[PDB]
């Protein structure tokens, strides 16, 4: 009673193992206990984190202190291009160490520096606190890149799930502010709409790791303000073609067996209809967050997806 | 022209590979460039860092801000015993990420929490700044342990090389202050004396990774004050039996092919002569910092040494 026909074999086994593991629904836990689920699960897998050097940095931007983790390809001299990395976890969960293997794969694969932004979790904060932090840090990197060994003029945004939401919305905030210039947005199965009635939402409501109950809980912790949810900085799928016009080139990866699949692909279509350059790719057989979850990190399709994400970062961040 | 007869086979190969790699003597580099040597070398090796959860914490202790990295066994509930971890690197080099694999091995092997203390490097600071930070953080953990999920009443100190110096000296500062109580000191090939005329110093002056030139440079960056060097908080080997009396039980590991071997073993003898409980173990075939260097981390003797260090931590930190 886990998964579906066509789920990739290792992923299916992972889903079945979780089912036998039992446990309360994530959304019935305290934020503290939910956070520990991800922490514990990520830590229980031997993973390759080599080839990077990590350094913390606190910045002052748009009137607040923001913590960064700068992840640089190891043994490389000189200024490097750079991508902001916005972590997923449904706004409630996630942090740098839970996401470090994913970030590492993107850094080693791209040859570019990642700047993880430690945005304030929900429900400790609500919309739009984190995205304002996300944007503030992005502008800071553009202006002050030399201080952390990067070329801030060659700048992308990237994230998984709500992190993909965050990357897409930071690109919109950058358009609104007229700064900074962005080369590329990498959206790994993004949340793009505060609604729950797409065909994929109905089909994969449960049994496929990310449940409908989880997503609704995530959104509720983020903000219960219906008017806020209707804003394009919360639900970018609601943007018009005019509002999307001029956004940077995008790679959108979606997972076949993901409640978020349809809104992610729909967002890619809206970008294309607005004249934005988009590569929209559905990874068949995959579940949500296949790039994040360390138990899936050696699944061949996941390795392929990660090679592509790193390559496309590289391609869009090179010297013109 | 690298190593010696009796150097363990993988270690010998490592030494020979380094020799073919060439490069300037470490002590002819800027501190920034020397630091990058360790960073780059550690990052170029795939290593297992699983089974731990890492969280940063800044504390206020004895009138200053001190950064900690708290490394906890993953998926474990409740208060755990705890060891301070003081990193090596000759006071000039080293930090948390360079030492993370070593710390991880100690944490996973012991079941105890590590508290890495980010002391100020030399020459940015000199003696006794770092050891005062080291001690301040140790007392803080003893008083405030519950805030980071540990039983501060079950507290050890641990470190490699100058970190071993630091652990030994923090135990002496704790005796001097009458607080906190310590269960155990783990000294991995400690620096114990600002002198360079032991038999091991003469025999292994070069060709065995840690050179005499390096040690002298390390000490010079730490402090060129001859009077400072004569203090027991810099050169604990100079302590009298009375001064050593009452120190906590010790495990001292030394490496056979290490300039520091003789002063480390001599310090173990002084502890024993003062009535302190000591286990003093020479790991034959090994070079300095065998537990730190990631290229050596799968050498069987190194794995054995790491199993022992973790076990002895565990044994001394249990409930009485």
């Amino acid at each position: 009673g886990s998964g579906s026909p066509g789920v990739e074999q290792h992923t299916q086994a992972f889903l079945e193992a979780l089912e036998q593991g039992g446990g309360k629904p994530l959304e019935q836990l305290s934020p503290k206990d939910a956070r520990a689920v991800l922490t514990g699960a990520q830590a229980s897998v031997k993973v390759d984190l080599s080839g990077i050097e990590v350094k913390e940095r606190t910045i002052q931007a748009n009137g607040q202190s923001i913590k960064l983790q700068v992840v640089r390809p190891a043994n490389v001299k000189g200024e490097l291009p750079v991508f902001m990395f916005f972590h997923g976890g449904g706004w409630v969960l996630g942090d740098f160490p839970t996401h470090q293997r994913l970030i590492r794969d993107l850094v080693v694969g791209s040859g570019a520096v990642a700047v993880y932004v430690d945005y304030t979790p929900s429900p400790e904060s609500h919309y739009p606190t984190a995205i304002n932090q996300a944007y503030a840090a992005t502008q800071w990197v553009a202006e002050h890149g030399k201080e952390i060994g990067v070329d801030g003029k060659r700048l992308a945004v990237a994230g998984n799930a709500v992190g993909g939401n965050m990357a897409a919305v930071v690109a919109l905030k950058a358009k609104e502010a007229g700064t900074p210039a962005l080369r590329f947005q990498l959206l790994l199965h993004p949340v793009t709409d505060a609604s729950f009635e797409t065909a994929s939402y109905k089909q994969f409501a449960d049994g496929h790791f990310l449940t409908t109950g989880m997503m609704k809980w995530f959104w509720d912790n983020y903000t219960t303000d219906a008017k806020a949810r209707e804003q394009i900085y919360a639900s970018p799928l609601r943007a018009s073609s005019e509002q999307l016009k001029g956004l940077p080139p995008a790679l959108v990866q979606t997972a076949e067996f993901d409640v978020l699949r349809d809104e992610g692909e729909a967002y890619a279509r809206k970008l294309n209809a607005a004249g934005v350059t988009v590569t929209s790719v559905r990874y068949n057989g995959m579940i949500h967050d296949y790039g994040l979850l360390n138990p899936l990190s050696q699944v061949p399709a996941v390795k392929a997806a990660m090679r592509q994400a790193g390559t496309e970062l590289k391609v869009h961040l090179q010297l013109e």
